[PDB]
């Protein structure tokens, strides 16, 4: 479980889905977080990682709060599990006690660069005593999907581990109208190995 003391990460998954045929579609999960403690991962291993200066996961962890930072291990499914005009999309959802618009934005970086930036605003909505956010079917850039047929061509599934180690996502979640920060989660992949598919660990990120 992903969650601040403001906001919490229901679900979030990556995928692609393909038209068999107009009654007839197929979904390939690459990552997926579905619906108890945590273990630990100093921050300062990551911060080479992560784009620095200026609003860089180091200004972002020491302006607080400590308890919005996390990172997740992913292991995502390449495999052509289905058979490929595509879409390539993510889907996640949050909720809160509180109500407020947040402000989701994703940094998709490249030996500690950022090269891509979406943000996407969220609504609440009052649902069962609580405020609920989703993000249905959230497009993914062009980036993003020749990076995945990149790795897919790759003849051994060590070398997209190598390409892997120096890409990583960042996500922050803030309050729109106040800027709080809310919730960031650092992402690092590995390509899954296993006949169960992605996996993936979630640990807490901490100073000392
Ligand atoms: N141009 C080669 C490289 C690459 C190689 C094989 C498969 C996919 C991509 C190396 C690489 C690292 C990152 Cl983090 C992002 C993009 C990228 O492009
Ligand atoms: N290659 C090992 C690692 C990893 C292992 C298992 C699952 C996911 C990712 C650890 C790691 C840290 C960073 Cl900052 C960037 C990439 C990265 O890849
Ligand atoms: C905008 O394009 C952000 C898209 C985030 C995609 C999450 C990546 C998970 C899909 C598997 C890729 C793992 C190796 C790149």
């Amino acid at each position: 479980t992903i969650a601040s003391s403001r906001l919490r990460l229901l679900e979030y998954s990556a995928f692609m889905e393909v038209q068999r045929d107009p009654d007839t579609y197929s979904k390939h999960l690459f990552v997926h977080i579905g619906q108890p403690p945590l273990e630990a991962v100093d921050v300062r291993q990551i911060y080479d990682k992560f784009p620095e200066k200026k609003g860089g996961l180091k200004e972002l962890y020491e302006k607080g709060p400590p308890n919005a930072f996390f990172l997740v291990k992913f292991w995502a499914d390449l495999n052509s599990t289905i058979q490929e005009g595509a879409f390539y999309g993510v889907s996640s959802q949050y909720s809160s006690a509180d109500s407020m618009t947040i402000s989701v934005s994703t940094k998709v970086c490249s030996f500690g660069k950022q090269v891509v930036e979406k943000v996407e605003t969220e609504y609440a909505r009052l649902e069962n005593g609580r405020f609920v956010y989703r993000i249905h079917r959230s497009p993914m850039c062009e980036y993003m999907i020749n990076f995945i047929h990149k790795l897919k061509h790759l003849p051994e599934k060590y070398m997209m581990n190598s390409v892997l180690e120096n890409f990583t996502i960042l996500q922050v979640v803030t309050s729109r109208d106040s800027q709080e920060t809310l919730l960031v989660i650092a992402f690092v992949f590995e390509v899954s190995t296993s006949e169960h598919g992605a996996q993936h660990h979630v640990y807490k990120l901490v100073k000392d």
